[PDB]
C-alpha cells in the first residue's frame, strides 16, 4: 500500500510500506516549552495511545495524511 509520510507541518511524501504490514499508523507529540514530534510506521493494526499524544492510521492507498 501507498502512504505519504513527512515529520513536518506542511509536507507529504508519498511512501510504499511492502511488506508484512498493510495499513499505515502515524504517532506525534506537541506539547508547551516548544515541543514537536512526529513519526510514522507500517503495520496491520490500529492501537491506541495516551491521550496526550496523537495517533492515526489509515487502510487505504494515499488516504494516510
Amino acid at each position: 500500500l501507498t502512504c505519504l509520510i513527512c515529520p513536518e507541518k506542511d509536507c507529504q511524501k508519498v511512501h510504499t510500506c511492502r511488506n508484512e504490514e498493510k495499513i499505515c499508523v502515524k504517532r506525534f507529540y506537541d506539547k508547551n516549552q516548544l515541543g514537536w514530534r512526529a513519526q510514522r510506521g507500517c503495520a496491520v493494526s490500529c492501537p491506541k495511545a495516551k491521550p496526550n499524544e496523537t495517533v492515526q492510521c489509515c487502510s487505504t492507498d494515499k488516504c494516510n495524511k
